[PDB]
């Protein structure tokens, strides 16, 4: 093949997008070219309580719908790319009144996961209800039969990892989910350092939450786009490149983008991006003694 290493032709590409100044443009571009596709069931009448933004919606053909219910409407979309066997539900940050629709969808859907992106408040604004307990009593759902109760918690520098417990009254059962919390991401913002961002994605996958072995892991932050699309984008574009695919990212995100309108929100989350996938890329392990050396001379 070509003579670069794995990740040469997007650093040389960075690069470039560096020296002529040329990061607004390309995101211009992205926005020009993303088609839009019918979302007439997030309209009705009877789901505008339902919508956390007027200007937000999930897409009729990817939207994921709530089971023996009089109502099936979440705003929360199914994005699948079988090239990479990795499926996620991107979703807003709950109302009062759809935490129990959200509970309802992890259950249904067989989610181990649940990936969130922001705090409660930001810049004196709520951005998503506490729906879930932060002592030991137990937290009720009356509307769709669930309970939650706090198992455990482990706080880092910079993000924290809760085990709780969720109970299904209707059925006799419960599931352990996992609970990662990145509590320094700031709105339209981005992370500390691609380090820190970095030990966060190794944490979630070690966890095998990711694995074609269960339901789709359930990523938000306020609106479900801007930090939400960039930590799927880079997960993405480290599995195909794994598998040896010769990858284009503007590509990869218009793809995104035909199954939840709006992923990535500004310039410089494009840009923190394109650091995170060439910095994981050196990363991974495998059996090629040619990968393995390009690693060494390149830490
Ligand atoms: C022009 C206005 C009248 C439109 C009304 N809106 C849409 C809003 C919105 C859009 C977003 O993309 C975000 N996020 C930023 C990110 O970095 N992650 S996010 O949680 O998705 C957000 F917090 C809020 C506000």
């Amino acid at each position: 093949g070509p003579l670069g290493s794995p990740w040469g032709s997007i650093e040389r590409e960075f690069e470039e997008l560096d020296t002529q100044r040329r990061w607004q443009p390309l995101y211009l571009e992205i926005r020009n070219e993303s088609h839009d596709y019918p979302h007439r069931v997030a309209k009705f009448p009877e789901n505008r309580n339902r919508n956390r933004y007027r200007d937000v919606s999930p897409y009729d053909h990817s939207r994921v719908k709530l089971q023996n219910a009089e109502n099936d409407y979440i705003n929360a979309s199914l994005v699948d790319i079988e090239e990479a066997q990795r499926s996620y539900i991107l979703t807003q940050g709950p109302l009062p009144n759809t935490c129990c629709h959200f509970w309802l969808m992890v259950w249904q859907q067989k989610t181990k996961a649940v990936v969130m992106l922001n705090r409660i408040v930001e810049k004196e604004s709520v951005k998503c209800a506490q729906y879930w307990p932060t002592d030991d009593q137990e937290m009720l759902f009356k509307e769709t039969g669930f309970s939650v109760k706090l198992l455990s918690e482990d706080v880092k520098s910079y993000y924290t990892v809760h085990l709780l417990q969720l109970e299904n009254i209707n059925s006799g059962e419960t599931r352990t989910i996992s609970h990662f919390h990145y509590t320094t991401w700031p709105d339209f913002g981005v992370p500390e350092s691609p380090a820190s961002f970095l030990n966060f994605l190794f944490k979630v996958r070690e966890s095998g939450s990711l694995n074609p072995d269960h339901g789709p892991a359930v990523i938000h932050c306020s609106a479900g786009i801007g930090r939400s699309g960039t930590f799927s984008l880079v997960d993405t574009c480290l599995v195909l490149m794994e598998k040896g695919d010769d990858i284009n990212i503007k590509q990869v995100l218009l793809n995104m983008r035909k199954y939840r309108m709006g992923l990535i929100q500004t310039p410089d989350q494009l840009r923190f991006s394109y650091m995170a996938i060439i910095e994981g890329a050196k990363c991974i392990k495998g059996d090629s003694s040619i990968q393995k050396r390009w690693k060494e001379l390149s830490k």
